[PDB]
């Protein structure tokens, strides 16, 4: 059998325990539940700064249950008889509202054989304090409206309409892509922030609601904004200036730990999506498992478990729509693979759609040995890898003054950094014969370019065997940084990397050691590669390099021009 | 002839499904998905380019969903309050009912008649809705202006989300509809209810707003890849948060399977359209071998149904206009030049203009002359001659390949590549000449590394003092390592060199599947696939003991495998 | 564009009129009817009128009354109410909304051509609108300005069946909106002018011709 330890022993999600507030289904984001708790019991303004899908917006409405909940008023507007443009205001317990105007209505139509105050905000029956997401809403809906009059019109307190401010009223006003909106909104944030009253008036100058402004309305809200890490310089400076010195700012983290007890707040995220979700069957052990190496493999940091789990909770719905097709009781491992597929986001649709194309004209040899060609690996985006076979032969320097690395492929700046790294290990073992020769390298069919440096073993490899003349075994693939003392350096997406040479038939990878945790494969395909994490070059070139006299005489000399300490 | 997995003799026998899931073509992934979310009431994001299937996906959606809960919609006055008419929904059939019930009171008398916003009595399928484009009104409801007076709940008007209920709402460029329509459908969408009230404050219409009105669709949204960017952030987090996404593809595997669902699409196309005959056997496998071509991808046949519907069209109105009872092979030919893309007729008319002043040798041999082929655009190719000559090295320093023709990133580096071959098999020598190759006329510039295998000929023909042949055209990238790369166009530059009257045409073997001839014009060719320079050599290169010489000497420099 | 309006069919042209609609004011009623008989329907209502003041007129939005040939309507450059029509403002005891109403160039090309050069310098908005009409073959008039009274004004779908020629050079192809080109790429036809013919005799012969 194949599973993982998750902290808890169960059959199904259905046995497992969903707490029953919303900050305590936050999975991950300590210092920011920290935040949001005392924030909403001091009552100061927060700004949720982190990529999209990874709860700001669950975080903004977990405050607004924390809120008090027993004195939400309803907020009334009346005729002024005095000043027809300025609209009285009122305040009522919940519930109150309604019936005032139910009251003034009913007289109202027995009189006709008087004027019906009209209720802005109704919160008669809420269990807990608003929660309005303003996000992308515009003028008129933030800060409120009175709309136009064509004529023996309609009284102006009935044309006003409420902003979200307004309905956020001792509740929380949440904003995603708060730089987004206008300066001028900003601004009137800004000022209904510091009054916790803000009158509503017309917003456009053709409109007879224009001269119409009412007396302040109630908007003592608490600020939850959002946004990415664009929004910090684009958003109304006093309007940040105002959230950093009354409130705080945080930065919402992307992975968390893999503990044991991390992996137990993920049996506990499938248990409380499935009961959110209410239209899927629950998870069995072996899916919910599926899901924790999920969340390893998007991690991208080895030891953590990812924390985009908006888009980890689209795999848990995915997974439980199609066990609903397949006429299953539940969710099993099987149907979360199939999820993975099904679920992925338009970029890694045309990533791997990239990939597919470019794997159909790819020059890949995988039995034998070659002298001067070498299988690198490459990862496209964040999870699409493809064998990148890479060239080197030697010739005569076209200048007598100098030897010259010529390397072609459309490089990257770290890319041909790289290639000078490598080139220092090439000339202190070569010695000054170097200056004799052109080595010519090339990253075959890159057209779209080469970014990195994890085909700086792959370069080093390529160019000693088309220096020595030993052959390179062609059932070896490869992919890993280098410092100019011979030290092999991590490189990212080692998984996507590895599941491509296994795609493409390459029997035995090398990779950094500092990598080692970052290999997530499944029973199944790690039974067809073998795996070699290595620290140095010239452990790279002992198993690269075809056997022969000649090679361990090369690693030897090699040996001799770096560090002991290596 | 080509397999199509069905015997037919014209379109007019063959069938076309019962489900419209089944009629979509090739788009195997979104299909799934479509059956995956209707089953489950999940919103889908389908992001493609025009006529690709979207609105037959969101419509064979629609199919998917239950029919015997429809519902229907009533409007009833409100006492109370005039302004806020009251909603009630009921099993569809019976609204038609309660209707009358109370018309029939209207003959015992004051009594004023509900009415009836949404009827779906009598229908098979769940509503499928299409709103794309709609103004605010039609959207998200409506109240009539009453210059008085009529009842507010008489004058309400049902948006399409209110039509769509329980049912599909498909709206294409979704994020071209204005980010305060997009908010309200982002509301709807959350409460499944949305009241319907006055859009126009010149009206007073908008006086009048009803109890939420049931709106509980299944959104369909579509768009190009930059919808997503620019629709309003809260709807795009709510579609790309709990629903699924689709790139629409653009090609599909070629299968017997594949081809049969292409005569099943040029049968749709011909019933559809209804101004065109039937296609007989061999337009529809000539239509077949347009999908091939389109791919642009060897094993794939093109998914841009709508650039195909467009070659079937053209094809029948040429039957027409001959007075054909049926569209024939023939026809299908002339459509496709008739119907091209103006980027094709645009590349061809450049092709034409350049060849009245080309220089183009096509039988004997030349010493440092060589006939490329070039590709213009996506299916339009070129002769294209470069020519090498050596000369006494400028410097005493260093020797130098100096090349001209606007080359672009990628060709400078292909040639860099070439020179690594050279220099390894011309020696220390090599530094004591300056060589010199030039793409002849090319000033739009020259693009990618497909002159590759070209440059080197030419280059080794002038070193060496060695005639190339004239009745040879080549195309084809390489590696430093002398192994012949793949590249793109192949049949479109096979065809340039037939134009040109050239015998024979060296292409890379790993583009031997992606040259799609007809019979006529393959007999007027010798293709030669290679994988190796040498092999390029040993064909393009004039017979003598200094070409022997010269393959000895490369290889020599070559790997043996 | 003009010449293929010469090839269309002369003997089917309509009349567009606008009718006040008794239940709807805001949504007039539209009726077409054989060219000619538009001018007199709307006179003999006219005429009842006058001598009434001792009843409402309906408005003739597109006469064809007198065409020997299918209309070509140049729509190059035109703005959005100019193209699909618009309703004017009303001030005040009032004009009936019937008679605001002014028809778009895709109306006056019922049954005829509409030719549009330099299509993609249009709004993405109108050429959003175009692709409707040319799906539907009917559109509806309304107010284009939002500050107007006439925005609240929306006719039944008015008639439109025009055989569209768009026109632009090099620059137009990439720029138009994506889904009207594509429109006409799969129901019609792209055409590239070509800027020289061959200079043989029979050519010549049509320069003689040209003069
Ligand atoms: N740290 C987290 N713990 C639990 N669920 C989370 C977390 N981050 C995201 N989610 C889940 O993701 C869904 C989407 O998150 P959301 O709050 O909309 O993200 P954001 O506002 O940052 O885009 C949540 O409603 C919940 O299902
Ligand atoms: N994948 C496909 N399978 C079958 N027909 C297609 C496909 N894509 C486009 N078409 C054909 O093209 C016409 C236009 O497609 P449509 O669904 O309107 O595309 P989109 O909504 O993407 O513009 C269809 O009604 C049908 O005739």
């Amino acid at each position: 059998g194949e599973s993982l330890e998750l902290g808890i022993e169960f059959t199904t999600t259905e046995e497992i325990e969903v707490p029953e507030k919303l900050i305590d289904q936050v999975i991950g984001q300590e210092h920011a539940v920290e935040v949001i708790k005392t924030a909403a019991n001091q009552k100061r303004h927060v700004l949720l700064i982190g990529e999209p899908g990874t709860g700001k917006s669950m975080l903004g409405q977990a405050m607004a249950e924390l809120l008090p909940t027993e004195t939400l008023e309803d907020i009334l507007v009346f005729p002024n008889p005095e000043d027809e443009n300025m609209p009285r205001i009122k305040t009522v317990p919940a519930c109150q509202g309604r019936r005032i105007v139910e009251k003034y209505r009913e007289k109202a139509k027995s009189q006709e054989s008087v004027l019906v105050p009209k209720l802005l905000v109704d919160n008669c029956g809420r269990t807990k304090a608003p929660f309005i997401d303003a996000t992308g809403a515009h003028a008129g809906a933030l800060l409120g409206d009175v709309r136009h009059d064509p004529f023996l019109g309609t009284p102006a307190h009935e044309r006003v309409e409420p902003g979200m401010i307004h309905r956020a009223h001792k509740g929380v006003l949440f904003i995603d892509e708060i730089a987004t909106l206008s300066l001028k909104m900003q601004q009137s944030l800004l000022t209904a922030m510091q009054e916790k009253k803000f009158p509503i008036t017309g917003q456009s100058e053709m409109s007879s609601g224009a001269m119409v402004r009412t007396e302040p309305v109630p908007c003592d809200f608490v600020l939850v904004a959002a946004g990415n890490l664009d929004t910090v310089d684009k958003m109304h400076p006093a309007l940040r200036s105002r959230i950093r010195g009354y409130g705080y700012e945080v930065y919402m983290r992307t992975t968390m730990p893999d503990t044991i007890e991390n992996r137990r707040k993920l049996v506990q995220f499938v248990a409380q999506e499935v009961k959110r979700d209410g239209k899927i069957p629950h998870f069995t052990k072996e899916a919910v498992e599926e899901i924790v190496r999920e969340a390893q493999k998007r991690a991208g940091r080895k030891g953590h478990l990812t924390l985009r789990l908006r888009d980890l909770g689209g795999i848990v719905r995915a997974a439980g729509d199609i066990a609903v097709k397949k006429g299953k009781k539940y969710v099993e491992r099987e149907d979360v693979i199939e999820a993975v597929k099904m679920a992925k986001p338009l970029e890694k649709q045309l990533a791997d759609w990239y990939i597919e194309r470019k794997k159909e004209y790819q020059v890949i040899k995988t039995e034998g040995s070659e002298i001067g060609r070498v299988n690198g690996l490459a990862v496209i985006g964040e999870q699409s890898g493809i064998v990148l076979p890479i060239e080197a032969v030697v010739a005569p320097a076209a200048s007598k003054e100098e030897g010259k690395i010529i390397v072609t492929g459309k490089l990257g700046e770290i890319a041909k950094e790289a290639v000078q790294n490598v080139s220092a290990i090439i000339k202190r073992y070569k010695g000054e014969d170097i200056s004799r020769y052109d080595i010519h390298v090339q990253f075959l069919q890159t057209y779209e370019g080469v970014e990195g440096d994890a085909a700086s073993i792959s370069v080093a490899t390529a160019v000693i065997s088309a220096l020595e003349g030993i052959p390179i075994r062609q059932d070896v693939a490869m992919t890993g940084s280098l410092s100019v003392r011979g030290e092999v350096l991590p490189i990212g997406g080692a998984t996507p990397a590895i599941e491509a040479a296994i795609e493409a038939g390459i029997k035995m990878v090398i990779i950094p050691k500092s990598n080692e945790k970052d290999v997530f494969l499944s029973k199944d395909k790690a039974e067809k590669i073998q795996i070699f994490p290595v620290e140095t070059i010239d452990e790279v070139l002992e198993i690269a390099l075809e056997e022969s006299e000649k090679k361990r005489e090369l690693l030897r000399r090699i040996r001799e021009t770096l560090p002991l300490s290596l």
